[PDB]
């Protein structure tokens, strides 16, 4: 009898494990890696952030259990992410229209509510923008849902060409699901305005799909509150919603799988039956969430000096971020780049496209030992004043 | 345009939060609860365990940063694990023909075996004992696999049928997949012997199907290594293997979702061909796999000092569940009992079927504040000392 496994097709070498490689086996001194995926300090490191480190003495001391809590996971960690998405006094959180289930990240999240849609409902298709983050079209074709790409970024000029957005969009029909990025749109840093953002609620309740919000950057944006206006607009008018929340990075909980799929229905028996078919999708799954992450994120939002401590800790990672982005425009700027890098100013978060070409990226890496991914994203997180302007000199050098 | 959440049809209500609801409600002070699926102390407590709280002071101190690991996790927790499940200096590990992911419970690990096969492998079929752990038929059918059930205990007599298992075998094919608990069986805690497990796992290697261990409970059967004899008859012999393990139970790490997935293949590069598609199955669903957990594990397996202290509190446990096995079935001859209790002193682990009716258990709960699943399967780990006298005239009343 031959093997089950004989005849697998490898999978395709993971380049973000390639260029990885390269960079540690790279012995140049001042190299750049502005390919990394999550936040770094000023230092080139994640490190815990304090505020978690002191949830995690007082979770030390103080838990008696590790048992099972229900497939929902931790009741005060969904108290806490629908008060951060809507808003304390949201009429959906008193109208109990919002049923949330703590999960394994975002990505867990987003996992669930598509085997959830694809078991229970008429849902076929999922629009997501073009470009969104890589992992999307997997998580949804995994669970039978075809993935289309709707008009978002304008690569040659560096804009979210919200005209195209719209007009793509009149393809998507009543019964599909569109992703939206929350803030800090992932690669490209372009997010809606408010009112780009009221109209697209607008939009999605005269066309009738469901809007899927990945919000996973809630405060690296221009605030923790502002950053969830578009979410909220989105709530104050299409009365059925999905929302993919995660604290991995702000709360740089990375690696404890953090965050939540949150239902929103017009009323809540509706939403508390949708919710029953989530807890199967969960359950047929790897059922209860993991506790140590989501208790610390309860712990820390629970308690106002801690509270403190966090939101501080995480402004200045926003304010680095921002700071960073400026810098970069200016060191371009001084070291002659031969065009202008402005948009990088408009956009937010750690991500853009930097609008190199993969020759450029080439070259970057092996003449200058300056890293990018091929698609030409970079991460400002992984710029310094101190490597900037070597950085930018090489980037110049490759216009 | 109308919801697409207003048709979902309500999911069947979970008996498991039923009873555990009902028995929340329940203000009779000598109320027992022999329903739940997790280990108890003789306080009713299902505490941390000391070499845990140990561990988790280590992590508290000495880590530094929480970034994403591989989609595969910790490797210490891969070593460990599979040094466990196989023996350390095992030809396996040996012939580098075993890849270990960790993954959030065996019941990711389960999810994740399921979705790999279902994407890359010929499998159409999983087959089951019954009666089973209650999960396994939703995450196969999730996955789109057809769950199908083969003989495995003779309730009237207690006893593992082992000639109606083999013959019902008979009807699995070359490529199904034939799943088995590697000891402490659940619910019955009836093990085949060593002999039967080899004389099983020269029949998988006769038919050619793929075997599936799922092992929650190594080391509250007869020991660690005892616990593990059935799983390395398999691997001594069949080419290839799938090992859903998990540490929910053995250390008590319930909630924060530690387990892992191994493959097993012919050889090193076969395995790698298959585990890097597995790796693509966990890409599209949770990502990263939870660390809290996985470093606790890794932490203790890996220090002398807290391994025996983990060994300890283990054995502790193990005996405890023996202890009330025995205690209970000879107060119930004590107690009058109108029959034989005593196959219960043989069975594994936390969970027997008592044998009682349905009409039997629900008088049982109204009655008497004694809970048991509507299967009559028992938790003699809910049994103590103190509540055992009680506890047994409650069932000879019934009987």
């Amino acid at each position: 009898h031959v093997g089950t496994f004989e005849n697998i097709t490898a999978a395709p070498a993971d380049p973000i494990l390639g260029l990885a490689d390269l960079f540690r086996a790279d012995e140049r001194p001042g190299k750049v890696d502005l390919g990394v995926g999550v936040y770094k300090d000023e230092t080139g490191k994640t490190p815990v952030m304090t505020s978690v480190k002191k949830a995690e003495q007082y979770l030390l001391e103080n838990e008696t259990t590790k048992t099972y809590l229900g497939l929902d996971g931790l009741p005060e960690f969904g108290r806490c992410t629908q008060e951060l998405l809507f808003g304390k006094g949201s009429a959906l959180i008193n109208d109990k229209r919002a049923r949330t289930a703590q999960t394994p990240g975002g990505s867990g999240a987003l996992r669930v509510a598509a085997d959830f849609l694809a078991k229970n409902t008429s849902v076929k298709r999922v629009w997501v923008s073009n470009p969104t983050w890589p992992n999307h079209k997997a998580i949804f074709n995994s669970a039978g849902l075809e993935v289309r790409e709707y008009a978002y970024y304008d690569a040659e000029n560096h804009t979210l060409d919200f005209d195209a957005l719209i007009n793509s969009l009149n393809e998507a029909q009543a019964g599909d699901v569109v992703l939206f990025h929350g803030c800090c749109h992932n690669p490209t840093g372009a997010d809606p305005t408010l009112e780009q953002w009221q109209t697209l609620a607008q939009l999605s309740v005269e066309k009738g799909w469901l809007p899927l919000i990945d919000i996973a950057y809630q405060g690296f944006g221009r605030g923790l509150e502002e950053d969830a206006e578009g979410l909220r607009a989105f709530a104050a008018m299409h009365k059925e919603l999905i929302v993919a929340s995660s604290c991995s990075k702000n709360f740089s909980l990375y690696n404890e799988r953090v965050g939540a799929c949150t239902l929103v229905a017009a009323d809540s028996e509706t939403v508390d039956r949708a919710f029953g078919q989530m807890k199967a999708a969960i359950r047929a799954n790897y059922s209860n969430p993991p506790a140590h992450g989501a208790s610390v994120v309860a712990t820390i939002l629970s308690n106002d000096a801690l509270r403190a401590i966090w939101e501080q800790e995480l402004t200045d990672m926003r304010q680095r971020i921002q700071r960073m982005r400026q810098l970069f425009v200016n060191t371009l700027q001084e070291k002659g780049a031969n065009r202008d890098f402005s948009f990088i100013i408009k956009q937010n978060g750690m991500f853009s496209f930097s609008g190199l070409t993969k020759e450029q990226v080439l070259r970057l890496r092996e003449e200058f030992g300056v890293y990018a991914v091929a698609s030409g994203r970079i991460n400002v997180a992984g710029m310094t004043p101190d490597n900037m302007a070597p950085l930018c000199e090489a980037i110049v050098a490759v216009l």
